């Protein structure tokens, strides 16, 4: 809200309605982690911690009082400027259906790769860890359209094994899948067997990782925690251009590794 | 009820929920003869032994007065204990979201393991007869999908001859199911066509055996009696740990060997 | 509630509600923090952490995205265990009026003596702030009657400079009081002629501080954070004898050092 500024901004309505718009599409689809974890908040621009149930004990081992300290996950800030020519925006109120808006979009694939980076790759500063960090969940089968049917057979095993119920997901890379695609020399549809072997599950392509996972999508297991959702705000014009910026607060916990399971190819 | 003295042990109803809920998750995918058996009861803590209706007459020839006794399935109690460390449970108060209960998942598994030996393997002190010892029962193919599907047909033709109906239903070693995906090559669907000479049945893999048997679900043949049905108790606090139990009464009983084929591969 | 196992101690009631009364009485006049600083909360036993409004910006100078963690002070939570005798307290039942609870009174004074030295002189492994660490708010005058009447009309007028309203509170020393009031040699009282300085204020004699200082109660400038307040709850027994414990879990943060004067004598 009014802590962005946005009304400071020399533009109109229609301006803002348009930069939004296009923002929100490509976060739509290249937000990858969002596609399976759970989405806590918004809790607001003030909050600060996501409290881990924990206490550290600091006192020593002989005192009367014994005493230590609260654990929490501290919130990740982030900030992404950008700068839009004042003159192309104006185009938009000639009727012009088609005002250039690159640099917004570069930097909206910018801001959605640092989130998936945390989610997937863990933040040690920020003592986040990351998916791909659980190295005990991690099985092996072989590089082969066979091989992945079975690795998926063998993970509902698995996850049948720690009481974790469906409905189930494959994360796979892109290329990876398009490789398995290609060996399949004109036979019945990969997808559906892979659909099947997943007892109806779903499949999520992306470039964010290199091999493949399988999740449970139960609920309750990944846990994205927001504090304000991705906004943009305005910061100072600049002759000719205005500098704008995207921002949210946020942090992430895997809480149950049983709902998850890593293959490697 | 009562009798777990559930009450005494000092534990927050909160982290009671937290016990249960993780026994009753596990409990659902890992009690596999639950799958296609019925079951009975429960009839009561107190229940003591099923009649079987038959009389062992221990008179002598040329007596007067002739009597024997009545026969009955005297029922199995089972008790499992395991601890579980006292301030890692506190934790859930402090608003941890994933405390460590390895003691009781580890237990909950011995538990499900011990009820389906008795099902497919039976108990001779008992007098229980398990599912895998009906030897007659058994029809032999080969190790083929070829040979699994004749099988499956073969065995409703069987099945048809007792005048026995569906729906019928596959029980299969995970690993012998696997193997039968990897043999067909990149083909229509394995699960389809079983599922079609089943006319419509349903598949559950399991390792609990080594082969595979087929079983009409029709209801009737195959009983599970249930005095207590699986619960949670508690023992005694031990210092820093509380220890719990897990306890159930049951027996089994196979009705109607005919709605029943084993298969050897 | 429930987190403190309260209900599993064997204690009737109203043995209950006489460890209760007595750690309130004595917490009452040994809280001396308490008596001039603002106190928040409580907000419960799962708040972890108060957040400071600030980012720590961690990014290198030439990232596209730029990122830092939101900071905030961690809650301490603090344990003192005690032990009472089970006879002794059995006595309450037969009518006795004076149980002996001496172990409560010196563990509750521990305790109030620990919160105290946070208050006043700070904690840096959770870093916060005491009261007397601000050195720059101090004046000196010297160590008379006089000097002490003559110190808190000046600091009344630095508090002036600041637009820091009263009402005004003198802490000072036991001690210290003690020895000015021997100096003034059978006169107006001391008490009078402090309270009238003070422009209608108060006087807190307290054994925390050595010095004396002086501070507006307008309200909003000491805040005390509470998540748990002072509580008592129930450990184990050890034979003739109950485990008890008090708990709390708190911060402290001077907003406004400007509602602050150190007088050094
Ligand atoms: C996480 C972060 C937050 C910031 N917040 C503010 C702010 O609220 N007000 C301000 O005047 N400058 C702020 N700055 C400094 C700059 O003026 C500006 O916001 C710019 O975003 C700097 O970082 P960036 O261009 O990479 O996003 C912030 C910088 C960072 C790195
Ligand atoms: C089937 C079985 C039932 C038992 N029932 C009780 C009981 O009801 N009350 C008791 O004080 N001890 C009982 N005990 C003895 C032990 O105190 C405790 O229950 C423990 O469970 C022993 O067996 P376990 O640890 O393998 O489960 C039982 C033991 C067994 C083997
Ligand atoms: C801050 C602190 C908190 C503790 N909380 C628990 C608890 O919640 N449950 C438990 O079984 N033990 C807990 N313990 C360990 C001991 O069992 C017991 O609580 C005891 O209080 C140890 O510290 P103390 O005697 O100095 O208070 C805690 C210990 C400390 C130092």
């Amino acid at each position: 809200m009014e802590f962005l500024k946005r009304s400071f901004a020399p533009l109109t309505e229609k301006q803002w309605q348009e930069i939004d718009n296009r923002a929100r599409e490509i976060f739509k689809t290249q937000l990858y982690g969002r596609k399976f974890v759970d989405v806590e908040g918004p809790y607001g621009w003030e909050y600060a911690a996501h409290p881990l149930g924990e206490v550290e004990v600091l006192s020593d081992e002989n005192e009367v009082v014994k005493w230590g300290l609260r654990k929490s996950l501290p919130l990740i800030e982030l900030r992404a400027t950008f700068t839009l020519d004042l003159w192309e925006l104006d185009n938009l109120e000639r009727g012009k259906p088609n005002v250039d808006l690159s640099s917004l979009e570069e930097t909206v694939r910018k801001v959605a790769e640092f989130e998936d980076e945390v989610i997937f790759r863990g933040c040690e500063k920020s003592g986040v860890k990351g998916l791909l960090s659980f190295e005990e969940r991690k099985i092996e089968c072989g590089s082969t359209p066979k091989d992945l049917l079975e690795a998926i057979v063998r993970a509902l095993s698995i996850f049948s094994k720690d009481g974790i119920e469906g409905p189930y997901t494959l994360v796979i890379n892109t290329d990876r899948w398009i490789n398995f695609l290609k060996e399949e020399a004109g036979h019945y549809p990969l997808e559906k067997r892979v659909e099947e072997c997943l007892r109806g599950g779903k499949i999520i392509t992306t470039p964010r990782i290199e091999d493949a996972l399988v999740v449970s999508e139960r609920g309750g297991d990944f846990k994205l925690i927001l504090g304000q959702d991705l906004s943009i705000g305005y910061e100072d014009r600049e002759k000719d251009a205005v500098r704008l910026f995207i921002t949210e607060t946020f942090t992430f916990q895997v809480v149950n590794p049983e709902a998850l399971i890593l293959l490697k190819f």
